[PDB]
């Protein structure tokens, strides 16, 4: 490893913070079905926070002026409208990662909101229970917007999964674990990602926005919701007793990007790359009175990646395990979690997408996103199941690939270094898959249920910004209906950002009056954006 560049930090001295739950402002009755739609207001604004206790503070920009943004908790079947208000200094575009939103509510990179404007995002919340996350996607400034704080968690819940009796209680035994990797100046401010064209690895590991924290835990089971929200750093996570720091302790993975696995996957090492979500149950029962360190495999994630490793990037956080529990642990991890809704399999030859570099620019089949005339790389009729072959021929870089709209099954992985194939925790449904060194992955997806133009890209945010993103069009015929003509173009004027005055927001009047919000949402709802999922 390489010497740390950021100032020395007081390791494992600050408790793991938990982002607060985001509460809706009000609900609006949907005239179509008489259901309540939950309406939220999120203010994107600059803020500072004192990351290094004995230095200066860091400049950030976040949802509701915090990083991570607040955590949404939404039950399946409840539609939501979130008004993302830009009261900051650069444009934004919000992507709810994990949601089959319509194209104009999906965070298309050109679909920006300027400072002094807001955009209303209408979300369906119909998919399987899963850990989604919302984050910036504005063209060519995504890495810095995310880095400086525009990412938060969004939990879609299902009461039918209650009976599973998994470890529960947000911030109690259900713990968000948002990972980031950054670098700090000598006075404790952030080093900018601007100017970086290869990757911004970072030498300070954060969980939920906090460098190298600790958490006091009871000797029992916890559900951890891991999310790699870093700009460029991938992880190989493992747990180890501080008395045997090299010995990986077993745990279970219970969910991936799109929701629960069919069965828990017994795991001692969890590969997790940018934008991937995995939910883990760890049992601290056997480690009462010990300290368990969450660590990160070195040698560039054990040869799967190419990331630079530093003095302390092998460390994530510490769990200090109590002698005994306060209450008995009545939670379980069932052998059978759910039936996973895999798409009907196809034998058609996969579509092929090569992720590489064309000179300094990161590209897809030699194309960059700025190239408007060539960036639409696939037309797929709505309802088609397709396999895509995702190729990383290079040994010098890696790419976690995200395909919007869909959930996909990971069919195969080859490695030119023979390092791995499909992992056990990739057994279910995902929407990001890591192309490690010399890896080719085939995925299978139902391109459904909504027509429109959607993105796919590498989710290394440096690669993404420069310029590794393309589009596909999920297409329908002229007689399809469902108001498709106003929902296929992500830049559709009907759904564009709107200017606001700060005073009317603060006074909750005008555009922000109960009447105006109610009427705006009821009118949106009349277009019935998500009806095709209700067949
Ligand atoms: C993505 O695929 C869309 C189809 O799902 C496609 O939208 C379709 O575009 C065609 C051609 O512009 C439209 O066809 C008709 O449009 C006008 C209006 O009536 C007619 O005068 C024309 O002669 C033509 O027959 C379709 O109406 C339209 N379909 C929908 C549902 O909007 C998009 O163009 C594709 N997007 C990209 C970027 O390629
Ligand atoms: C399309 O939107 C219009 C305008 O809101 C609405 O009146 C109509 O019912 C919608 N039609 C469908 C098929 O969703
Ligand atoms: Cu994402
Ligand atoms: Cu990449
Ligand atoms: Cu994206």
């Amino acid at each position: 490893f390489v010497a740390q560049i950021s100032p020395q930090y007081p390791m494992f001295t600050v408790p793991l913070p938990i982002p607060p739950v985001k509460q809706p402002r009000l609900t609006v009755t949907n005239p179509v079905n008489g259901q309540e739609i939950w309406y939220y207001e999120v203010e994107i604004k600059p803020f500072t926070h004192q990351v290094y206790p004995d230095l200066g503070s860091a400049d950030l920009v976040g949802y509701d002026g915090m990083s991570p943004g607040p955590t949404f908790q939404v039950p399946r079947g409840v539609e939501t409208v979130v008004r993302f208000i830009n009261n900051a200094e650069a444009p934004n575009s919000v992507h709810l990662h994990g949601s089959f939103s319509r194209a104009a509510f999906d965070g298309w990179a050109e679909d920006i909101t300027e400072p002094g404007s807001f955009k209303d995002y209408y979300y369906p919340n119909r998919q399987s229970a899963r850990t989604l996350w919302y984050h910036d996607h504005a063209m060519h400034i995504t890495a810095e917007n995310a880095y400086r704080g525009q990412a938060g968690l969004y939990m879609l819940t299902d009461p039918a999964e209650d009976a599973l009796n998994l470890p529960s209680g947000y911030g109690e035994f259900d713990i968000p674990m948002i990972l980031t990797s950054k670098q700090y100046t000598a006075n404790g401010n952030l080093v900018t990602t601007n100017g970086e064209l290869n990757s911004f690895w970072g030498d300070v590991i954060h969980v939920n926005g906090q460098p190298w924290p600790f958490k006091n835990v009871e000797p029992r089971k916890y559900r951890f919701r891991f999310l790699d929200a870093a700009v460029s750093r991938s992880f190989g996570l493992y747990f180890a007793d501080t008395d045997a720091i090299d010995t990986r302790l077993p745990f279970k993975v219970i969910a991936s990007d799109s929701g629960l696995l069919e069965h828990p996957a017994d795991t001692s090492l969890l590969y997790i790359s940018m934008a991937e979500r995995y939910e883990v149950v760890f049992d601290f029962s056997d480690y009462a009175g010990k300290t368990i360190e969450l660590r990160n495999l070195g040698g560039s994630i054990g040869g799967i990646g190419t990331d630079t490793d530093y003095d302390n990037t092998d460390k994530v956080m510490r769990f200090v395990v109590a002698d005994d529990t306060t209450q008995p642990d009545t939670s379980v991890v069932p052998a059978n979690l759910r039936d996973v809704p895999f798409p009907s399999p196809t034998t058609n030859t996969p579509r092929q997408f090569r992720f590489g570099r064309t000179g300094p620019t990161w590209t897809i089949n030699g194309v960059a996103f700025a190239d408007v005339q060539n960036r639409l790389l696939a037309n797929v009729p709505v309802g088609t199941v397709e396999r895509w072959e995702l190729i990383n021929a290079g040994n010098g870089w890696t790419h976690p690939i995200h395909i919007h709209l869909v959930d996909f099954k990971v069919i195969s992985r080859t490695s030119g270094n023979n390092a791995r194939t499909v992992m056990p925790y990739e057994s279910g449904l995902k929407d990001v898959v890591w192309l490690g060194r010399r890896e080719t992955v085939v995925v299978e997806a139902h391109y459904a249920p909504f027509p429109g133009v959607y993105m796919f890209h590498c989710h290394n945010l440096i690669h993404e910004d420069h310029d590794q993103m393309a589009a596909f069009n999920a297409t329908v015929l002229p007689d399809y209906g469902y108001n498709a003509t106003v929902f296929v173009d992500p830049m559709e004027e009907l759904w564009q950002a709107r200017p606001y005055e700060l005073g009317e927001f603060q006074a909750q009047s005008g555009q922000f009056s109960v009447q105006a919000v109610t009427e705006r949402i009821q009118t949106m709802a009349e277009y019935r954006p998500y009806a095709a999922a209700d067949e």
